[PDB]
């Protein structure tokens, strides 16, 4: 699983990239289903501020 961190700016990009369709939008910030999330990275690779990390 990657995590998404409060860097996020809840633009929304990294919401239709995910392979695995593993984000949404939570309630603060944008947010990841660590039981689906396969550590691809596509994610982080879309987000300007260099959010998600993996953990
Ligand atoms: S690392 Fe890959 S599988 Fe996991 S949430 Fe990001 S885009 Fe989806
Ligand atoms: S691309 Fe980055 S800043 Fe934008 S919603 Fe996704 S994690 Fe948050």
């Amino acid at each position: 699983a990657y995590v998404i961190n409060e860097a996020c700016i809840s633009c929304g990009a990294c919401e239709p990239e995910c392979p695995v369709n593993a984000i949404s939008s939570g309630d603060d910030r944008y947010v990841i289903d660590a039981d689906t999330c396969i550590d691809c990275g596509a994610c982080a690779g879309v987000c300007p501020v260099d959010a998600p990390v993996q953990a």
